[PDB]
């Protein structure tokens, strides 16, 4: 039977038959079942051989610090994973019961309970989100490091599914083709929720996070150190959702750590959601001369050719910047942002591209100076502003088309803004008497309007008639002079003349004549530039 | 040998090894596979005794009325299961070989047949969606109420993956943390396809329905009842479509069920697809003095803080209204409504705001009064109406800005229009002799434009001229009176005058004279208003 | 014990056991485990009995040719299985290490190597794409015909998961409701990476491409033949990813194949990404006189209902064209397109709708003869041209509204181009002394602006004045004759008069005046149209 048996049967271990863990990795051969709670201490490694395993758990993993798996075989696959912290910390919880941010340092502090989520541990960064929290934070609640963390060593081809946990940390280390696959809402602990830090060996490629959501968490809930998934973009953010991350839902590390650079290249970010992070949403700048990446002098500070893919984001809620990053050549697109504290976008980009951006309701604290802000010369194709709530756009060396909204004109500071290839228009209004195509030119005033073509109803509706008036400023008042045509319903144009004698240099055009009152005589005269180039007064009218 | 084999492989128990399923799930440990198709009678209950199970199906559970699971611990997944009938009912199919829908009640019956599939079991519904089909339908076709559904009662943490049936229904009751997972196409029956109810007890959170499709049902494919997300908006419809609902694609209930609220708050609808719906594609109200909800006092009806994450979801096809919902302090974005019968959008919103939203070919059977409703004070940035086929728009206290299309500018009414940032423009004409800015007041005229500026052809194409005309409506006749500039190449600019005696009042600013005609003497007069105010008529042309 | 093992594991068997694919197969009963490489024979095929099987891959299957399953049933799962050829071919890289496209015959020779990845296997459609290629390609080089492919053939309802592999193939031959899921990046061959072929038997219906991304192939990465999702729009690609196609990333082919249509309908492509194709981004055509299909009679070539559904895609790199397709009565929605060599959108289609298109820096290469073309009377509303970088649209008897960017309008070839709904406008001028909104009648001239309404500063910034002029072209000199209200701050409107002897005709209206020049008495003249129609010359201005 036992021939019979071996051969009919699925191989799989599991940890009640065992007392350590890696006893149980030892014994297995395709499947390990984790069916009985397992206590690791920090730093405790396992060894899988370069077995092809697939581990279910179905039980937690509980301790602080790191459970580290190494030399699993590439195919390997752990699903179900739950990390639990033994240390219950104290955590700070920045909103209200009718989820308002608190942004009162004092509010935020009486916030502090012991809990393993519904919150976070205070680190560095939250002393400079919450001025003056510093000095107010009880001893007990400062400098808190607790993790109950996974680490996945120099492996390649090991994807972890519908991982979950409490004051849970997911980290590759060294690892290439791996993949955080529909985690099961994890909630963070001290650091990153899954982060892909590759900064010894080749760079990482291959590395995904591929849908789930994340919760909580002192820092950012997916981060990336050097790691460039080449042309073929193979690499990323790709369907996750991000809740309340203690810095930011998504973020490619700037600088130098170490001896060397963090920075990422060639990642995909689509089709993601960043709601409430206490920073920002995604944070894919590389630049803060670069250690092991491009010299300062080939690629100056925020113009590194990231070429990052991005594509169909939506950020709502943060306190910080919904949509931030910074290099050159990029194209970006359909970018959604909306209710956000500081900035809805803060762009150090040059010869970018951006393509129907919609920002909407942002900067509401005036933590920024604007709503979206770009530095460099940038190219911005669709634009939708303004919800239901400085400058809103300040980009002064960008050209940009088609905005859309109740923007405040004064507001806005672009170096070219043009509509080049509309069709034939019509301007409808409501609610008013009159309908208007205003001109303004901001190099004359931001604030005024220089002139406007107005269409205004005659009597009251249904009337019927309307009078057409071209008008200019004139002593910085707009509508100041003008020329009516049907005025009161007359069918007759009224004509604005020079109140005085019209000097020689009033008359512009040869073949024109510009009227001009003659109060000495009550006449009405014509100072006349002939075909020929050559003034000559005449008479118009006279009594 | 049974020590070591007991060590070495993989726990799972068959449906074929038992007389019953409850024999089966008292045996399992880690997994249970159905191997053999299994007759359930209705209300047959499965206690699972806690145990985390893996259920893997490849076999179906056969029978009408509900196959009850209970006790199933957190991480239990349940694989492939497949529902059926024992019945196969009467079902109408209101739709053509050429996809055309069926409205008349008689060609609907004619569509009668028994079948599991390719239609769907009338109910009180279709009485008012196809009127007189109450009558007209055989008693054998009224009042079924067949469905094979698989109830998950009181479980956390469960999760069913590839689902599919005929006549089929799945339904989580007082559950939370669930989710409908990668549903296979089932075939729906009398009750929904995917319900979250949690009438009793907490009010459902984390329960989704993640990718996958459903089809045909009686009435909604999923629906939620008394579910509230949080803050994290944890639950909800992500990636899924729906096609044919008896009803609608989702729904989220409203109004009091039994002694309690239905409503549900802060869930997600995202990237997700309906097809075909017999009546909406997207049904998110919450109101129909609420028991078990907020009071009337504190929230008025359709003014709810539903707070749902809405973004990303296309709808075509619906015999009814594409996206429909209510509540206040809302934020939607990104909708693409195509073809509908009803409205593509019926929105009983206020203090809103609408970002990208398409509406294209909808209300193409006149069922409601217009294309987009929207009651209350809403702001719309980003509005695209009319493809290749009552007012289009109809939204008396909402601002919009940015509509795009072929739009009769008759059938819009709005509260306020308007593109306040736009840059230089420049209007092309194609196929016309002249291009055209023109300005409608709609309080004026909602049908007649007020004034213009054209730009007409002299001559012919090529001819390198054209002249330029300012007009004004007079006598309810567009571009009655007009002033020229280079008509026929001419070069000078026609004006014209009141065609009799100007009266004191038609001259409107200081320093102005507007020409008048004395018929009498073959004479130009002109009206003239001093700079100082004071009116004096002077001769302006005589023979 | 025999008896108590027998129902308390879970079976599997392993091909490790046993000396051939079919032995395997053949003791098979739930499960089946990939163990050990398996080197196939071109041709080898197994049959699995009808049985409903879940097979776990963690080793290869080795073999150039295909290794055929048949007979799995309804049910069966096939994961992470890796397909590799025996053969290392000879392939090209047609780009370079700063990711440029190669476009010469002699580089892309160069470029030959022996690799299983990295590039792809020259084919026949490489002699047009680099014309000479194929007198320079040296023999070994050409017509290989390397593809490592796993058949399924005749089954239905059988899923491939996380599939890879190198030179690798996938292959369903007359299937149904079958499903490629999470391709875990699999290196093409010389065939289709997946291809639902359905030329046999009855239409392909209920196949799709799920998630996952396919990088090289000689041919297209995903490919489909005679499949019609039926009005359920069952079967299509939703969320994959394509980098580098030798040919499309997506296509539905064309014409006849055999004796038979190998088109398809009513399928889905959306939410799905193509990068880099040496070919198009989608290729949805199906015509290119139909046996098997619609006769010529009743659908014109070029206007077949194809019915897809597609939205949500996004292409970029292409050499070819970005997204190319035809057929009549279309709904296109959320396309983005960006940096492709030809045309950006290639639509030979007829009564068809876009919706929110971007085609962003595409035909850089010049290689088509304009960004976007479109052959017949379709409906464009919203489409954004020009990102930073021959007509840029040419779409003859389209109707077109809302187009966004710094587009030349000289290079705009539509129908009509209308913009019927805006509100209230303001034009905002940056950079510049002066604010303009042109008018330009295409029939006239579609290189020169036939009239203006501008608004220039007057003095310099912070004047608080400006002059409004109203201009008309003559003699193809735009602008060349203008009337002006406030030039040089004076308060009065400047008036060109005709410079000689207006003739009769040059008057217009009734009841309007057109002054005119009379050089020999240095006046001033007016040629009237009195109130009744008459003409009458009166003295206007005198010395």
């Amino acid at each position: 039977y036992s021939i019979e048996a071996d051969k009919k049967f699925k191989y799989s271990v599991k940890l009640s038959d065992y007392p350590t863990l890696q006893d149980a990795a030892s014994a297995a051969v395709d499947g390990l079942l984790i069916d009985r709670d397992y206590n690791f201490y920090g730093g405790e490694t396992v060894d899988f051989g370069g077995k092809v395993l697939t581990i279910e758990c179905k039980a937690k993993f509980i301790g602080d610090g790191n459970l580290i798996f190494t030399k699993l075989g590439k195919g390997s696959r752990i699903a179900g994973v739950f990390m639990e912290s033994t240390t219950t910390p104290w955590v700070i919880k920045p909103w209200t019961d009718d989820n308002q941010w608190l942004t009162d340092a004092a509010a935020v502090v009486a916030t502090l309970k012991q809990s393993k989520t519904d919150g976070y541990q205070p680190t560095v960064s939250d002393y400079v989100k919450f001025p003056g929290i510093e000095t107010l934070l009880p001893p007990n609640a400062k400098g808190q490091n607790i993790t109950s963390t996974l680490e996945i060593r120099e492996c390649i081809g090991v994807e972890v599914h519908r991982a979950s946990g409490l004051m849970a940390g997911f980290l590759f280390r060294g690892c290439h083709f791996c993949k955080m696959v529909d985690a099961n809402n994890p909630s963070g602990g001290k650091d990153g929720i899954i982060t892909f830090e590759n900064l010894s060996g080749d760079w990482g490629k291959g590395n995904y996070v591929i849908g789930g959501r994340f919760s909580y968490g002192s820092v950012s809930s997916a981060q990336f150190l050097r790691n460039n998934g080449g042309f073929e973009r193979d690499g990323g953010v790709i369907g996750f959702t991000s809740y309340r991350a203690g810095e930011s839902g998504v973020k490619t590390w700037q600088g130098t750590v170490g001896s060397t650079t963090s920075r990422n290249y060639n990642l995909q970010f689509r089709d993601s959601v960043v709601i409430y992070p206490v920073w920002d949403g995604f944070d894919l700048g590389a630049d803060t001369d670069r250690p092991g990446d491009y010299p300062i002098t080939q690629y100056p500070l925020h113009q590194l050719p990231l070429n990052h893919l991005i594509d169909n984001l939506l950020v709502r809620g943060a306190l910080g910047v919904g949509f931030g990053m910074d290099g050159k050549g990029m194209y970006v697109s359909n970018i959604t942002v909306e209710d956000c504290a500081g900035s809805g976008a803060y762009l150090l980009t040059h010869e970018s591209v951006f393509t129907n951006i919609a920002i909407i309701d942002t900067n509401t604290k005036d933590f920024q100076a604007n709503q979206i802000y770009i530095s460099g010369a940038c190219r911005v194709n669709g634009l939708r502003l303004i919800g239901i709530r400085s400058l809103t756009i300040d980009a002064p060396n960008s050209t940009v088309s088609g905005i859309t909204g109740m923007v405040d004109p004064s507001r806005i500071n672009v170096a070219n803004l043009a509509e080049e290839g509309l069709g034939n228009i019509r301007a409808n209004s409501f609610g008013y008497d009159s309908a208007a195509i205003k001109l303004r030119i901001h190099k004359l005033s931001k604030t005024l309007d220089s002139g406007a073509l107005y269409s205004h109803i005659n009597g009251g509706a249904g009337s019927g008639s309307a009078y057409t008036q071209l008008t200019a400023i004139s002593g910085s008042t707009p509508d100041a002079v003008s020329l009516k045509v049907n005025h009161k319903d007359c069918r007759g144009a009224e004509i604005p003349f020079v109140p005085d004698i019209a000097s020689d240099d009033f008359i512009k055009d040869s073949s024109c004549f510009l009227p001009y009152w003659e109060n000495n005589s009550t006449s009405l005269k014509a100072l006349v530039k002939k075909p020929n180039g050559e003034l000559v007064r005449l008479t118009l009218a006279t009594l």
